[PDB]
């Protein structure tokens, strides 16, 4: 039940971060689960500081809500920043100080493939408003994985691109007029990119739209409430429909409707 983005519900708190390290972070469920996961199995990633690697693992929802992992994963490598996915049993992570993104599968802790996104900013030259070397995002929607940056020629204005999971190659390339700098994340949701205004705002905005099955962008003005003042990651999910969020701490979730 594909449509336009017309309306986002109010942040439900899924669980708080009790020390600074997740101040910011990625949080997320995989939208095509495989075993030994399922809908139900949670990730979260704290990744304030310089050696970003362990990744909790929660079965159950009740675990993640208000218990310890239930496994912690140590990456191979450093992670950057927060735009990080679950897709198909891996982890799709932007590697600290690369433009590289790495596809690592959890159920047997190995890299199945490695790719530099052609031209890409990294390192805090193309990041969302907020920094946080948010340069590279990737993203899940209903035809799979993106991932959304900038690149010098592109000016700084947000470029998405479609990935194959299993490779990485890069399938297909669009380039928008949104500066990416100027807005505070972004997702996609059934082929249109969507951006937020503000990360601090309790009445930010979903504020802009671009469609990549036809070209054509959109103003809009959907209200978008950051409730703890400090949004540094925003994703949709596909298999929930819902928006995956960290704010201040804060792991939440927003319920929304499409046309
Ligand atoms: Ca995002
Ligand atoms: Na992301």
């Amino acid at each position: 039940g594909c449509g336009e983005l017309v309306w986002v519900g109010e942040p439900l708190t899924l669980r708080t971060a009790e020390t600074i390290t997740g101040k910011y972070g990625v949080w997320m469920r995989d939208p095509k689960p495989t075993y030994p996961y399922t809908q139900e199995t949670t990730w979260r990633i704290d990744t304030v500081g310089t050696d970003v690697r362990q990744v909790f693992e929660y079965d159950l929802i009740s675990q993640f809500m208000q218990g310890y992992p239930s496994k912690v994963h140590i990456l191979p490598r450093p992670l950057e920043s927060t735009g990080a996915v679950m897709y198909s049993g891996s982890l799709y992570f932007q590697g600290a100080e690369s433009r590289t993104v790495i596809r690592y599968e959890l159920n047997t802790e190995t890299v199945k493939a490695e790719k530099e996104i052609p031209g890409a900013g990294y390192h805090g030259q193309f990041p969302y408003s907020w920094g946080g070397y948010t340069d590279i995002d990737l993203a899940v929607d209903e035809a799979g994985l993106w991932v959304i940056y900038s690149t010098d020629e592109a000016k700084g204005a947000i470029v998405l691109s479609k990935l194959n999971p299993e490779n990485l190659e890069l399938e297909q390339t669009w380039e928008t007029n949104i500066r990416k700098q100027s807005v505070a994340n972004a997702f996609i949701i059934c082929g249109t990119l969507y951006t937020v205004s503000s990360y601090t705002s309790a009445d930010a905005t979903v504020n802009f739209a671009y469609d990549t099955g036809t070209g054509i962008s959109k103003t809009l003005t959907i209200p978008f409430k950051n409730r703890y003042k400090y949004s540094s990651m925003i994703d949709y999910n596909p298999l929930e429909k819902k928006l995956f969020a960290w704010d201040n701490l804060n792991m939440v979730t927003y319920d929304i409707k499409l046309s």
